[PDB]
């Protein structure tokens, strides 16, 4: 338009919380002046400003003192590339659809993303908590329907892509390692036959999260373990200390009876290249595929994972 003097007021931010005011120059780009930016996701770091963009808010990188502060009280990460995977990711979470299914937020599928899809809803079945700022709020709008930011912070946090297929159970631990599990306690008692007993106390994620069976019984009557030598020494749950537990194992046939578990995934195919699909219950059994949804009385299928509720647990030995 007129050739002259042009700067408009837009905002910056790390957090979408706290907001710069930056008059900007429209004779060049944004790199020019802040760095890489960007607009809901989309990179606009070669571009110049637009009088649309008038008062809009645009996300950078930590380039100041004041900044760095900021993405570190919010998203709770010292990595240098967090800000960039997040935006990147957020450039496609953002198409995705979130339809409520069985009264809890799905996804769509798309990209691979069956086993985001699998995490999301495994979490709503959960009374978990997160302390990074950044997942608290993004996880308080996906229980709304609106689960984009929040699905584009688990990428970024385990640091996988949009389009990859990723596993759930290691996704969950990326994942819980920013959640209040700071009073969750397990402690197992652990018996060689040769070389006497031990107790081993585990806590954070590590209290919560089981690999080698699906059955939260079966931790309790005992599970072997390779011993320092000698056969497979014997291990028990002794106490438990959590508002639920995950039981992992390779996928397997394994029958689901309604009432003794909270909900659990089922996997079908070949390693980092299967499908994923969410196995929980209300009045009846429920078989969760992002936009599907499967009403059955009776379950039998490959399953990797079983949660369950937990309060308080102590043995009877
Ligand atoms: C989807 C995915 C992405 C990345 C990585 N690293 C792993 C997986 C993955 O395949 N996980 C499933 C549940 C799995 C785990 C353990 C043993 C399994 C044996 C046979 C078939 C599946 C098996
Ligand atoms: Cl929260
Ligand atoms: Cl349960
Ligand atoms: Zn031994």
């Amino acid at each position: 338009a007129s050739m002259e003097v042009k700067t408009i007021k837009v905002f910056t931010t790390v957090d979408n919380t706290n907001l710069h005011t930056q008059l900007v120059d429209m004779s060049m780009t944004y790199g020019q002046q802040f760095g890489p930016t960007y607009l809901d996701g989309a990179d606009v770091t070669k571009i110049k400003p637009h009088v649309n963009h008038e008062g809009k808010t645009f996300f950078v990188l930590p380039s100041d003192d004041t900044l760095r502060s900021e993405a570190f009280e919010y998203y709770h990460t010292l990595d240098e590339s967090f800000l960039g995977r997040y935006m990147s990711a957020l450039n496609h979470t953002k198409k995705w659809k979130f339809p409520q299914v069985g009264g809890l937020t799905s996804i769509k599928w798309a990209d691979n993303n069956c086993y985001l899809s699998s995490v999301l809803l495994a979490l709503q079945q959960l009374e978990v908590k997160f302390n990074a700022p950044a997942l608290q709020e993004a996880y308080y709008r996906a229980r709304a329907g609106d689960a984009a930011n929040f699905c584009a912070l688990i990428l970024a946090y385990s640091n996988k892509t949009v389009g990859e297929l990723g596993d759930v159970r290691e996704t969950m631990t990326h994942l819980l390692q920013h959640a209040n599990l700071e009073s969750a306690k397990r402690v197992l008692n652990v018996v060689c036959k040769h070389c006497g007993q031990k107790t081993t106390t585990l806590t954070g994620v590590e209290a919560v999260m089981y690999m080698g069976t699906l059955s939260y019984d079966n931790l309790k009557t005992g599970v072997s373990i390779p011993c320092v030598c000698g056969r497979d020494a014997t291990q028990y749950l002794v106490q438990q200390e959590s508002s639920f537990v995950m039981m992992s194992a390779p996928p397997a046939e394994y029958k689901l009876q309604q009432g003794t578990f909270l909900c659990a995934n089922e996997y079908t195919g070949n390693y980092q290249c299967g499908h994923y699909t969410h196995i929980t219950a209300k009045e009846t059994l429920y078989r969760i595929d992002g936009a599907h949804l499967t009403k059955m009385s009776e379950y039998k299928g490959p399953v990797t994972d079983v949660f369950y509720k937990e309060t308080s647990y102590t043995t009877t030995i």
